[PDB]
């Protein structure tokens, strides 16, 4: 699967 990280 995919990942994403909004900080
Ligand atoms: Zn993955």
């Amino acid at each position: 699967g995919s990942n994403q990280n909004n900080f």
